[PDB]
């Protein structure tokens, strides 16, 4: 059984955020439905997911395909503004971010950041643990679709690990 071990900030401490937008994503994605998934609805407390189911209705999806490797919901909490949440492995999540989230600041997902990233996600590696990134958006309502072209500059949150 896949089991959800780790929810991330990206210095390795845990989160309730990056578990929350992963549980997000995990919900609402229709595109590749997965292990890991059903591991992160499992892995999440019952009171939280029906206050997030409630409080966060589906916009859109950006559904996986299997050469850029990522997948987004856009959820929202009142219809002025949309939250895009992208999950996949971390490189191809590192491709399409310019932010991280690093101690309730939004700052340039720069080099130091980088090794920072490199150094916990490594460590995840190692101990035999599947790694997972999530990264995020916030936008203003939009009429039209949602494209492949939206997954950029977005907000590196963190990571879910999962152990076999």
């Amino acid at each position: 059984m896949i089991v959800l071990e780790n929810h991330t900030d990206i210095s390795g401490k845990t989160s309730e955020r990056v578990l929350h937008s992963a549980w997000l994503n995990s919900h609402y994605q229709t595109g590749l439905k997965n292990l890991l998934d059903t591991a992160v609805l499992e892995g999440t407390d019952e009171e939280s997911a029906r206050s997030l189911a409630s409080r966060w209705q589906k916009i859109d999806e950006i559904p996986f395909d299997f050469e850029r490797r990522r997948m987004s919901v856009v959820v929202a909490e009142n219809t002025e503004h949309h939250q895009l949440v992208c999950k996949g492995a971390l490189q191809e999540i590192l491709n399409v971010c310019s932010q991280v989230r690093h101690n309730g600041e939004i700052v340039p997902l720069d080099d130091i950041m980088l090794r920072k990233i490199k150094r916990v996600t490594d460590t995840l590696n190692r101990q035999g643990l599947r790694v997972v990134a999530v990264a995020t958006k916030y936008l203003p309502a939009r009429e039209g679709d949602y494209q492949r072209a939206d997954e950029s500059d977005l907000i590196l949150e963190g990571y879910i690990a999962f152990l076999d």
